Formats: structure tokens, C-alpha cells, sequence
């Protein structure tokens, strides 16, 4: 699904249209033969893409490939919820760094979800009485979870970051 | 502080029953001496009286001072409360014979701090651990004692009364 538009510059300036989408890994040779460029590879921009990440107009092929192989190296769990990482960490260098602190908590909605699972399943506050169960606020401890760390909510549940 | 006005319903003086004011214990001798009541204690009333509780014209010297020993014999924080534990017993007999049943927390200011001497000093709902003490909802489990015990709030405290 990751995908770029790359259009020649020197008939777009002009007027004309010409570029095509290109999947990962893209190969050079057929960038210049599909929008017509010449043995430098020389004036290209990009016009529209589908990435988890921003790009500019004048970022290189070289780039681009650059960043699909870092974004390959990375667990699959990760790579289906880059878009949401990338808003805490600023960049795929920094997710790749940082990998490993972090945690899926694939059936967590919210942070009652969360509070309720370090609570119950975890024993992160020693075990509960049954008679107490129903006078833990768990709301207000998901709540200084929250503040006190960074948790993403995604479609494939809350990803949070030691 | 505590006294009662007796009057002799018989003796008259100036247009008006003789009386005196007597203050606890109720001396009988001093009571026949001073409103000048016959060999055998007859003709006589309360007519006024400064007393925590209510009591009726003709209610006997000996009635008195049976509600004053038992008075005197309740816990002080109890004593200095009355007209509140009036508004739940019946009379001053009744409070007596249930006393050992009032639990007077007195570091108590509501039903919060109730809650949580409760939860945390008495294990009522089991082993509470440090972490999770403060994350607790105490008004929650204060409002449901509330609810379905009895508890009196006090200048002394909050006197819960239990089976």
C-alpha cells in the first residue's frame, strides 16, 4: 500500500502532465523510462503519495527507498500502526531506536482498559479483595497513567511507550 | 448545669405554690425540708427545670435521679451529645440499655473519614495494599454505609449505632 506519484519537471513546468505512482522498492531505470527522463535521472518531483510518513516535493528516490527498507526492518505489529508511532516519535530513526519500549495492548480501547488490565491480570498494585472490586476507580488511574506517560490509541488497540 | 424546679402542689406562699430550685443528686430530706412536703413525700411537681432532655410535670424524684446516674455513667463524648442521640432513641432509659452498641468514632468529621478508618485500619473489605490506598473511592463506600446503617453526625464525632 506504500506508493508514490513522481512527475517529470521538465514537461510539468511547461504544462503537460506526465508522471505515474510508483510502489517500494523503486527502481530508477523504470522511473526513467515510464515519465521520460535523462542519464542523470535529472528533474523529478513528487506530486502525490500514500506513505505513513510526509515527504517533500524534492525528495530523491534514494531517500525514499532509504526510508522503506528502515520501515521493513521493523516488527510487522509496528509497521501496521507507523503513521500513529510517527506522531510521538518524529522519526523512523527514533522508532527504530526505541523499538523495543513498547508495549501492545491489543484489547485496551481506552484508558479504563488499561487502568483495568495493570490492575486485574497484571497485580500491578499487589492483589484485590472481590469486595473491594467495585470501589476502585480505575478512571483516575488510567488517568495518572496518561499523564505521567504516552499512550496512542489505534485500530489495532492503545501502543504505549516506556 | 443540671437542675429541676419542685414545687409543693399543697403549700401555698404570697399566692403562689412554694417551690425551690435542687440540683443533682436530689436529696429527698433536703427536697421535704425545703418545699415542706409530708412524712410520706406527697404533693409535689416539676414545675420548671434545666435538664438536656424532657421530662413531665409529674415525673418522681426518683425517676430523676435514676436519669441522672444514667447520664453521668455514659461515655463524656455521649454526654456532651444528647439532644442529637435524643432525635434516634426514645428517651434517656433507652440510650442506656443500648450504649455498648454506639460506636463513637471521634476523629471522624464525616463519612469519608469514616469510610476510610473502615477500609484501611479495620479490613472490613479485606488486605488493602500501600499503592492502591490511593486510588480508593472512600465517598463511595461512606455513602453506601450511609445508606444502609446509622450514623449520627456530631460536634464529637459521628456515633454509628450497630446491631
Amino acid at each position: 500500500d506504500m506508493q508514490v506519484y513522481i512527475a517529470n519537471l521538465g514537461k510539468y513546468n511547461e504544462g503537460e502532465l506526465v508522471g505515474a505512482w510508483f510502489t517500494f522498492p523503486i527502481d530508477f531505470e523504470e522511473v526513467k523510462e515510464k515519465i521520460g527522463l535523462n542519464d542523470e535521472y535529472e528533474e523529478y518531483a513528487i506530486h502525490d503519495y500514500e506513505l505513513p510518513f510526509t515527504v517533500d516535493e524534492y525528495t530523491s528516490i534514494g531517500e525514499l527507498n532509504r526510508l522503506w527498507e528502515m520501515v521493513s526492518e521493523l516488527p510487522e505489529e509496528l509497521q501496521s500502526e507507523l503513521s500513529a508511532l510517527l506522531t510521538h516519535f518524529s522519526s523512523i530513526e527514533e522508532l527504530s531506536e526505541h523499538q523495543e519500549d513498547i508495549i501492545i495492548h491489543s484489547d485496551c480501547d481506552d484508558m479504563y482498559d488499561v487502568a483495568r488490565y495493570y490492575i486485574e491480570e497484571t497485580g500491578a498494585l499487589g492483589e484485590v479483595p472481590a469486595s473491594l472490586q467495585n470501589y476502585i476507580d480505575y478512571q483516575a488511574y488510567g488517568r495518572d497513567l496518561d499523564l505521567s506517560g504516552t499512550f496512542i490509541s489505534t485500530n489495532h488497540g492503545i501502543f504505549e511507550i516506556v
